[PDB]
């Protein structure tokens, strides 16, 4: 393993030491967007899509990027490097100062942290997880923001879920799919974060001639499911064995979920660059 | 010279950083207050804390300082400003959230600043909000998250219309005169202001009809005037929402006489 780093400011330092001025407005408005990007092999998983959904989320913040993604890439590798071992690594772009009378954020600073990959406890994959549905959804869904505080103010569930109007769009953190009849149901991007691992999720099932449907499942559809999972970088493939008070299916991790988690381990080197 | 008071000294504004795996940071976890000073002395102090530790509670935050240590850091960095002064304490998650599910290290900051009251033209001519069909979740709490506020038209601040009806702005209550009535947001829906609580007060005062209902976009057309409220920008008329001209186009004869009731009125609640 290896001592957490934070790049801030032209240098690594040990994550500990690494300040922001609290002028900065990810700090005072939430003007913050980031990526968690995680290693297989010691090589980053899909670095430039990862890359270029974070100055997607800039772009749509009104956030100019503090870097370009060749140097944000750079920075990234060099890290990886440094670390010597799997790492998670965040890449973070800050508001700044101020809102200039051009409506835009022209003073953004970034930092990335490095650290160990700390995966969900493997009980977690044996038995699943449990969902808290809201009636709420996330607004800008296209944008990675920094802004998870209803994650943690909204029954001992792993994560809630935005179910707006009835309708599941996915979680505050993870990509929602369910599985009913042999078909994939996920919600499209129109709704929900465009997820790298949903991406991966829906090419696998392309190739293992797996029908999708890109439409947001319905809480009143759940009884009917066999199964359903959550997907993010570093959980990959995570099932879900219950949403509020419907126990999905049989109550265990399915058949088609353990498929393609195996899919995906066996396929990921594809995807790292 | 704009101060930060952190970890227990006021420093110059520019030198105060916090480290970067606080929760505020990575997770948008804080909540914050205006207080504004008039003569020097902070208004409405005592329940701008009180809220305080309404929005750091709601939110899982262990209060990281009492409310007596937050008034006497406040009193002596307004004293140190002599100046009209703008206060901003916020309250951050810290590193972690326990596996009691409470935010426990949770650090603090103070930032004071001179006040920037809005420019005396936009109280002449008023401004424009712009409608979106969003709302505040958890609107009881002043979190630090903006993010929506940024990302129309020249508009001053959004205005939050959820299916058509208007709770408030992004910063600001939103009140609307139809009928020489006085219409805003319940606080079921919309965050207890404490310049929306003395406009409320003032309105009882001066027998005015008030409804805590929202006002719906559909009732903007029949509307002679409305305003938005906050300790810094007091009662700032709006004219325009959206494509929708309020009234005449200008500060309204209600709106103007609310405002000089609170500027006469605002003594009994500075501490
Ligand atoms: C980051 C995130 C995900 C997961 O995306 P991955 O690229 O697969 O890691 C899902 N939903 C939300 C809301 C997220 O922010
Ligand atoms: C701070 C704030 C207000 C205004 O509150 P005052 O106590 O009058 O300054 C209104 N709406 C929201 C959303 C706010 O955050």
């Amino acid at each position: 393993g290896h001592m957490n780093l934070c790049y801030i400011d032209g240098k690594f330092l040990p994550l500990e030491e690494a300040k922001l001025p609290v002028t900065d407005l990810i700090i005072q408005r939430g003007v913050g967007v980031f990526e968690t990007i995680s290693t297989h092999s010691r090589r980053p998983l899909m670095l430039t899509p990862h890359l270029k959904r974070l100055e997607g989320s800039a772009t749509a913040s009104s956030i100019v990027m503090p870097a370009t993604l060749d140097e944000m890439a750079r920075i990234i590798r060099e890290g990886i490097k440094k670390m010597g071992c799997e790492t998670m690594v965040r890449p973070y772009i800050t508001g700044g100062d101020s809102f200039g009378k051009d409506h835009l954020f022209s003073s953004s600073r970034y930092f990335v942290i490095f650290a160990e990959i700390r995966k969900p406890d493997p009980i977690l994959y044996e038995k699943g997880v449990a969902l808290h549905p809201i009636n709420a959804e996330r607004y800008l869904p296209s944008t990675k923001s920094i802004n998870y505080m209803l994650s943690f103010t909204g029954k001992g569930a792993y994560e809630i879920l935005y179910c707006p109007e009835g309708e599941i769009v996915e979680g505050s953190h993870s990509t929602f799919f369910l599985i009913k009849n042999g078909h994939l149901i996920t919600a499209p991007t129109s709704r929900a974060l465009s997820g790298t691992t949903r991406q991966i999720v829906l090419e696998l099932a392309r190739r293992g001639n797996i029908q999708v449907e890109e439409r947001c499942p319905l809480l009143t559809e759940l009884p009917e499911a066999e199964e359903a999972f959550i997907t993010g970088t570093v959980k990959e493939l995570l099932p879900v064995v219950r949403i509020g008070d419907q126990i999905i299916g049989n109550g265990v991790p399915g058949k088609l979920t353990k498929h393609l988690h195996q899919v995906y381990l066996s396929s990921i080197v594809e995807w790292l660059e």
